[PDB]
């Protein structure tokens, strides 16, 4: 004789998983973000730290995002976002990377952070 776990008062799969009878027993099909024999664990997406430099990793239903700390970029925050990428410089500078920031290198004779001063 088997009873029905499933068919119950309660569903005996946590965070609304989908209950499944057997003979014997019950197993549950557990919904994207949690496991365990009864969905009872909200995977933590942020316990390998995947975020990079700093960045505030958000540990949510599946999935994890990261906020990334000023001057860097991506899913995991691990490109340093070249700002020379753009060619700040004006007047064919010389442009050097720094985080969030950039510094022109003017030529003869300009000046001085986009290079847009003509001095003649
Ligand atoms: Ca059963
Ligand atoms: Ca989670
Ligand atoms: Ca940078
Ligand atoms: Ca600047
Ligand atoms: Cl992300
Ligand atoms: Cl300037
Ligand atoms: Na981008
Ligand atoms: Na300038």
């Amino acid at each position: 004789q088997d009873v029905d776990e499933c068919s119950l008062g309660a569903n005996p799969c946590e965070h609304a998983g989908k209950c499944i009878n057997t003979l014997g027993s019950f197993e549950c099909q557990c919904l994207q973000g949690y496991t365990g024999p009864r969905c009872e664990i909200d995977v933590n997406e942020c316990v390998s730290n995947p975020c990079q430099n700093d960045a505030t990793c958000l540990d949510q239903i599946g999935e994890f995002q990261c906020i990334c700390m000023p001057g860097y970029e991506g899913v995991h925050c691990e490109v340093n976002t070249d700002e020379c990428a753009s060619s700040p410089c004006l007047h064919n500078g010389r442009c050097l990377d720094k985080i969030n920031e950039f510094q022109c290198e003017c030529p003869t004779g300009f000046t001085g952070h986009l290079c847009q001063v003509d001095l003649h």
